[PDB]
C-alpha cells in the first residue's frame, strides 16, 4: 500500500490526508512522504 | 474569519489573482465556495467583462447556482453586464480572506505540478492542480471538497 | 454499478462552432454526468487537455470506454492513463451527444461556444431531474 | 409559476426541474415546455 501511496503523492502531490485514508497508511507515514517529498515544503 | 455559507452553495466568493508564469493567460479568476471550500479556476487573457461573464457561466457548469456571490470592487464585477447577468440568474451580489488563501492554495499546488512532469497549457496546469485540491485532498475526517459541497 | 466506475469519452461534431467543432464528450455510465469540451481539433494533445478537465470536473474513474480513434489508442494517451492508474477498454455517450445538441439548441445570445456549452452542461447536469427528483450532480455524488 | 414561466426562458431545462424547484403542477410544468417555442 505504501508502495503505491508514494509514487501516487510523486503525481498528484497531495496532502497526508488523502495518501493517509485512501491507500490505508500510518499518519506519520502519510507525513514523512510530504516532507521526503521535494516539492512539498 | 469572514462571514461564509453555512451550507454548501449559499455564498461564494470571486476574485482574480496573477500567475506569471502563464504569460499571455496570467489573469486567473477564482471562485471559491464559503461552506466547503470547493474551488473552480482559469486563466483568461483579462479581467475585463468578457472574461468574467464567461468564466461566471463555467463556474456554474462545474459548481452549480450561489444565492449569494462576494467580490472586490473592481471594475469589471461592478459593471452593467455582470449586474444584470446576476439579475436574470436570480443571483444576489455583495461586496474576503477566504479566496485570498484560495489564491494561495492555488499557486501552491501550481508549483509542486511542475517538477513531476512537463504539460501543454496552463489550462492543462490548471486542471490537475484543481483535481487535486477538490477531488483528493481531504480534511481531518477523510472527506474532499467535492464531498462537502455535495453532502 | 456506481459513479466514478466506467466512463465513455467520444468526439462530436457542432458545425455551428465552425473552428471549434470537435466536441469532447465524457459522461459516466451510472450517473449520465456529463462533461464536454469544445477543441480545435481531435488530435493527442486536444484528448489529454479534455482528460485533465473531465478530472477536476468529474473526478477520477476506474475504466474508461473509447472507440478505436487513432488519438484515444495513441501512446500519450495510454502512457498518461497508465501513471493515472486508469485502465482503458457505445450507446450511452452516443445518446449524450443528443442531449448536448438539443440543449445547445434551446440555449440560441452567448460569446462563444465555450459560453454556450457551459450553460448547457449546467442544466443538463445541475437542473434537469430524474422522475424521483435528482440530478446528475447528486446522482455522481451520492 | 410565474419565476417558473421566466426560468425556463433562460435554460430551457425539462418539466420536472419546474416541477420541483417552482413547485407547480406535471400538466403545468409539461404544458411550458411545449409552449416554449424552443422546446419541441
Ligand atoms: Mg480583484
Ligand atoms: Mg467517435
Ligand atoms: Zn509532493
Ligand atoms: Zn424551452
Amino acid at each position: 500500500a505504501l508502495e503505491s501511496a508514494q509514487e501516487s503523492h510523486a503525481l498528484h502531490h497531495q496532502n497526508a490526508a488523502a495518501l493517509r485514508f485512501q491507500f490505508h497508511i500510518t499518519r506519520e507515514q502519510a507525513r514523512e512522504i510530504v516532507k521526503l517529498c521535494p516539492n512539498c515544503p
